[PDB]
């Protein structure tokens, strides 16, 4: 007999975990239990600080729901208008010392005029050959280039896709990119090109809203609060070592036994693999591809300058700096870098320089937050990679050689992305239903790898989801039909349902 | 306050009325009751007899379920091996003095060569213009061409489906064919017309399981046992005359008041809007349109003859009969007719003459179904459709004049199909919003009006998800997507969920 | 016996004629003779003069030559360097106060932007329509739209072509326009346009000649000077009243009877059914079309202005003016206008106003011509329409409301342009073949009625070749095949060919 | 000081020496002379007999002439009506032991069921890509694959060309086959087999005729006899050894010296080249590819077999036999073979057994003539290869193993097929211009290389169009553009026109 038992155990409080969490908790039926090996829940929703007070996320985190019980529980959690700051979804790419406004087709305008000609001439071609098209996209890069012609997909999109994915866009499939045909909108294209006209993709109504407090991971420390504290154990106590899935215990760090009937694991499915002590298992999960992601955060002394501005995230295609995706972090809430009557002192110049003086100083300060992959096709220099983005920094002119930088920050996360190569459905449609046959039901970010359904939202969703198909025989709707939950605002399931209507009654 | 008060009120108990009873009952939450007018639950899944004992459905019903939990409930209602015979799904089309096999395009071999050559030259103009395609197409007629030609639309679906649906194909949508381009498949016909090949699309995996007794009806009346009996109302008792959607209160014949929370209504929506005294309801839902179904059944002396075998059922796109389905109903059970020993007068033989012999003689004794709409734009001489329906059945050769009738049956159902006009979609999306706002859940072949998830396996899931979004804040999926249920096994929701089992304990 | 006999006789000195002539004269073996009712020859290729001493042609005449042999005519009916002014060949479009560089499309980058993106968007459809188009456009109007889109067609070739031809575009046929496919090259087109390029069609290899005296009738005078003078009747003497095509007998104004083997008739074919008392001709060839073409000439003084600069001639597709055609005609020669020291009244302003004073002033001076067209689909009232074609030159800028104007003319040619419509073929089969089988050769502009072969070249070539495959059996490119003599260079075909040298010793 | 001088000289007296010879002949202008090695007219159009009697022409030749001046000459030549015999145009081809008739695609009804299966899937393929294709082929290969598809290609097309050229279809051109899209005609195809229908492309109107006696050689010996005999040098008196172009001199074997103002050069240009000792178009010439031709002639006892009967010529895809083409020279005249009373004994019979008695026997007697190609690509044995096509004609079922041989034929010519490769109009483009330079005009078969001209009634024309130029500056229409040749009845020109009616009145 184990030392607990529970009808659904949890593995995992970042946001998939929680969800499933959120909604055995509202269903109030079978028993249930979350561990995870970290006292703060979050997972990669999570959100570190420096000794000088700058928050970073890991990497830009930018919420778009599309499920009104994801909303439901981030009131519940942040019910307050001042726990939130709304902005608009601002992007741009950089391109040839220009910030091109996204999408990038539809600002073409910017470059000179000979590179425009030859961007039009072959989105002309790709317009012309859709027109006949009667086979799909097999891989991502055939979706690119019949999507935008050949001279636009090699200003942007495959050379971008190659610094985010760490693999040639000709090795991943295209299928997680949805249903809509691979063509091009010519006119609009040469419609801005004739007019001389920028256009964002953004506006008044195209906006997010961020955690006033806490970075990101704000969100899931609130989240987590609200469940009862008996039903979790996170920590050292809550780390899991294995798991027999023949005799449906887990055992944890400190020698702890859990019983269950039911198993919802949201850790990376490779290591799940290596805890289940199953050879079979592990083999194929070796054969998913990921890439790892290197978060860099940078304090700026000064306030926000003219040429940042507004701007949110940034595109990076060129080889002139390592980061594929830079975020003004300090655009998102004021409250991510320390106040302007803050002292401190300047650790180096953009340039690599010493300042001048030692001495502490006020702001106020800004911030930017830095994403660089890494996979066994792509290395990434642990030691030199922070001095390599500051000087990405300079070379694609968001740092003058003169600012002054007074915080650092660097942190590698194994598992950044699960990549969509041309592989993956193969050896994920071996994986998951052997899980399934063992009452396991492996869901998440990495718990089932797919990156279409891989934000905040699909994962917290993959869990409350995962929670109704082994209660009340749900679809698993976001797991296998991502078209179709991000095709529509998924408006039935709410955190007050019909069910805990009648019973309070 | 009223005689009876529940959570959710169900009215109607056919197929769909069942299902959403079936739900709450496994469930077991929210208080509930269903009504029906009618003493026998089932609706348009109901089986008549004739005096002579010959039985029949109301018209051509042949179960293929989508659905487990369907699945589990007729299993549950019908549990025994000899509670069902199975069939191979063996259909044909009555064309040109023949019998040919459907699907019709890949047995054209049978027609006269110069007709085969007319056809496949109207199945290549159609290949061509599919190759360059790049719309839709916009009606049910277009479809047709599209996918035929011009030369086999002619032949088949164009004439078929105005004797099945009352209106002409240029007047009917598509998009609730699916999701499927309507183009040929060219190399399927032409290579069945060159090997001189026919071939069904039956064979051992493709059948269906039919009651042994009862006919269709016995399945209702068998999943409404397992009800608990106090929580019914079926008969003169609970016929609903009048809905009172602001005070949520119904009125039955009997002056009974049943007040609810949710209202599941299965009953035709014209006639909820009607009970409802909504006259923007009743003005809106008189822009839908359907067709009424005749019912004709006839019983036949005589073992089974070789020409009809064992055909089940048959489509008829010619002028001479007025039917466009029949179905040997005889096939389908043993106990659809009476037995051999049971004596019964000749009435008549198949070319409306008197018989010889008025005696009472033996059997065996076979059956047919017969189908006829009717509509505004399709007017249906009642006074002699029988005598008509005889006269088809001597024409198309399914009866030689010397046939001796002994059993006649005829009976007319005005709300028969629900028809997807090209105006159908406009019309549900102003009906179906509007009565959700007041909590009223209208489901079924006539509570939602859709053709396309219109079968008994869909009705009983429309009142099955009805519930479960009640209560569950489940998705309609058969509802709002009806291309999803039929283009998948929907497993997850069973009978015993996960729910009901972590209870038990 | 008729009063002359001849092997071979011409009807008609314009171009046409005088090259059955000159072929004739050159073989040296046949008899001949050629008529005209006119004293001087040329045709609708003559020269008027005004009292104040400018020429005009019969509106703008500018030659491209496609044969050899018509050089060979023109060097030595005019064999000095300076009996010919060398000129590019440089055209503008009119539109929205603009002069647009010929040809169109390739300039519309100096329209305003949003003219741009009406017109590539056009463009654009019209692209993506060639790329599956698999039939031949049946009319101009339809060969005009997919050649260039709707929005380019609707400022240029759409109404400037009504303009010319004086009946809509959709009444004409498009095969007369050659064999290339009607399709648009939209990367020429956007490539422009993105790059705010304009260019026209000419340059140091784009030129033409023109006469230093005389005008374009200088070059038929001198042509027709070369032939013995014996063999040719012009004048009142040469005009053509009767042909008796079965006694091969023309009759001519003074009585005179010519008897013929062969005839050679350049005269407008409608003439000649009337001419024949064929009733069944003049019948048929009614039922061909033409346009009558209005001549106006303006002299003006001043030097050139520099707005008009080394235009030559211009095209009109707005309503702000009568005339589809200007035509710089001062540019043309300095011998087309009297000389600067000439002295001459001003006749009136461009603005219409009459000066009191009858002061003859020097010059130097200049001119245009334009050219409007009448058909019975157009009616051109010609009391006005000197004064209209004025106000057009002022609305069009070509004129200062002050301009001085010392010269004007206006004359009405009744067959001016053979209209290419959609009956033309069908008719012209019908009347060429049944002249042909009575050795009637009936040849040229308004003698076989083809536009596309319907220049000066083509008109003096269609006598030759005439002459030719009567006397040597050659096949009569020109007249049956359009697009192969315009083509190629036709260089075969010399005023010496190896006959007259052979014979020589 | 020449031996002789004419202003025009002839060199060759096969058909486009002839046609030249009979134009100036015609004209009757510059003087002329016409020479040959060969004592016999008629080169590559002569016919030779076997010392039994049996008469062989250089392969199957078979008339179809585009222009009525060839028909002229014939009918001056052979006047009378019994010159001649008339026969429909009866061609087959040989396929899986089948006559196939001729055009194949529309008789494959005629192979196995699930070969036309293949068949018609293949060129639905090609009717789908027609339908969208944008390019015209660039090979032989792609224009038949267009045409007919891969399963109907494979079958006859591509091995037959094979076995014709001695090249592999990849490498020629496709141009020489003429204008008309490479696309199926799917449904007179597929319209043949659904009918069971064979069809060929023959019958009252598509005949040719034939000489009554001599072979196709009698045509130019009679042709030849109209000339005046003193103009003429045929023999080795008449061989042409050096050309020397500079001095416009040629000498003959004998030594005598030939000047020229002009040169018609009807030999193989290759030869030509030596003769001039030009180095520059030796190499040229040598770039130049061509298939020699083997003739192999069987004479066979008996009455025409019944399953040869009227066919004509046939051809021969297949691996079973070494022959292309095969012809019944039997069925072209009576007297191509002796008479039935004529006594001849058995050579062999077809097996290659001796014959029972050595006997002279009677007959009647019919004939087959076979053609076998031979390059550097495709070696041919001289030695077995009248064996290996005796082998053939058992293998083809032509001949049974017990048919009586009475004669055979086998002999070989040098250049037989001027071949398309992909190089040709390449090397042509430099070698006839340089010839042209000189006054040198290089026509026929071999004189100017081009296939698509190169039947008896094109190279008789290319004779009588170079001295059409020479003398009367006449386009050559049928050297410079064989599709508008080809594509027409050219009618004009005639062995008497108007030059010569006009001077003998």
């Amino acid at each position: 007999h184990p030392d607990i038992s529970v009808d659904v155990l949890v593995i995992g409080a970042g946001p998939t975990g929680l969800g499933a969490a959120k909604r055995l908790n509202q269903i109030d039926g079978p028993s249930w239990m979350i561990v995870d090996s970290n006292e703060t829940p979050g997972g990669l929703a999570s959100t570190d600080v420096t000794p000088e007070g700058f928050l970073y996320d890991v990497g830009g985190h930018v919420i778009f729901s599309h499920y009104k019980y994801f909303d439901d529980c981030l009131d519940e959690a942040l019910p307050k208008e001042d726990d939130w700051y709304t902005h608009q979804r601002i992007s741009y790419v950089r391109c040839q010392g220009q910030w091109v406004p996204y999408p990038f087709q539809n600002n073409i305008s910017m470059l000179p005029k000979e590179e425009q000609v030859k961007c039009i001439d072959g989105m002309i071609d790709a317009a012309l050959e859709a027109r006949v098209a009667n086979t799909k996209p097999k891989t991502f890069d055939e979706w690119i280039v019949r999507m935008m012609g050949t001279g636009i997909a090699d200003l942007f999109m495959r050379p971008y896709n190659f610094k985010v994915w760490a693999v040639p866009t000709t090795k991943m499939q295209c299928a997680w990119l949805g249903e809509r045909v691979a063509a091009p909108n010519l006119k609009a294209v040469t419609t801005n090109v004739i007019l001389g006209k920028t256009a964002g993709n953004w506006g008044p109504a195209a906006t997010f809203r961020f955690p006033a407090r806490g970075g990101t991971g704000g969100i899931w420390i609130a989240v987590a609060n609200t469940l009862p504290k008996e039903k979790t154990r996170f920590g050292e106590k809550g780390k899991v070592t294995k798991v027999n899935a023949n005799n449906k215990t887990v055992t944890l760090q400190d020698g702890t036994t859990i019983g269950y009937k039911k198993l919802v694991s949201t850790m990376a499915v490779d290591f799940l693999a290596e805890a289940m002590n199953d050879q079979e298992l592990v083999g194929l999960t070796k054969q998913l591809f990921y890439s790892s992601t290197h978060v860099i955060g940078v304090g700026v002394r000064g306030s926000r300058p003219e040429r940042i501005g507004d701007k949110c995230w940034l595109y990076f295609p060129e080889d002139n700096c390592p980061f594929y995706r830079a975020t003004i972090f300090s655009n998102y809430s004021p409250y991510n870098q320390p106040e302007a009557s803050a002292a401190l002192p300047t650790m180096q110049l953009a340039d690599g320089s010493r300042p001048q003086s030692t001495e502490a100083k006020e702001g106020p300060y800004w911030s930017i937050m830095l994403e660089v992959s890494e996979s066994s096709m792509k290395p990434v220099n642990q030691e030199t990679i922070l001095a390599d983005c500051i000087q990405g920094l300079v070379n694609t002119e968001m740092l003058k050689p003169t600012d002054e930088i007074v915080s650092t920050y660097h942190r590698r996360f194994d598992h950044g992305y699960p990549t969509p190569t041309l592989e993956r459905e193969g050896t994920l449609t071996q994986i998951l239903p052997k899980l399934q046959d063992k009452d396991i039901w492996s869901r998440g970010r990495f718990g089932s790898w797919r990156y279409e359904v891989g934000n905040q939202d699909h994962s917290f969703m993959l869990g409350v989801e995962a929670v109704d198909n082994i209660v009340n025989g749900a679809v698993e709707l976001t797991l296998n039909y991502p078209d179709f939950v991000n095709g529509r605002q998924n408006t039935e399931r709410r955190l007050v349902d019909g069910a805990q209507v009648f019973a309070k009654s």
